[PDB]
């Protein structure tokens, strides 16, 4: 029925090079609906052949954010976005 899709798990293609790079400078602030809260130096996104995560670098620790579907991503006097937006 249906071939054609749009659901990302946070960041986009092209959506995921600016909000990164404009909306979180390297340093974002990742929310979940636990009231969580936490900032992260430097980042990266990585794209897997079926949908795309987020791979922040902690200091000298490799982490991955946004794989999981985050309720929400804030960052100051930018925005909050949530498992990617919609």
């Amino acid at each position: 029925m249906s071939m054609n899709d749009t659901y990302q798990p946070i960041n986009c293609d092209d959506y995921d090079n600016l909000e990164l790079a404009c909306q979180h400078h390297l340093m974002l602030t990742l929310e979940l609906k636990d009231g969580e809260k936490l900032q992260a130096k430097a980042s990266d996104l990585v794209s897997r052949k079926n949908v795309e995560y987020l791979v922040v670098e902690a200091a000298g620790e490799t982490r991955e954010l946004r794989l999981d579907k985050i309720t929400s991503f804030s960052h100051p006097e930018i925005g909050t976005v949530v498992v990617s937006e919609s």
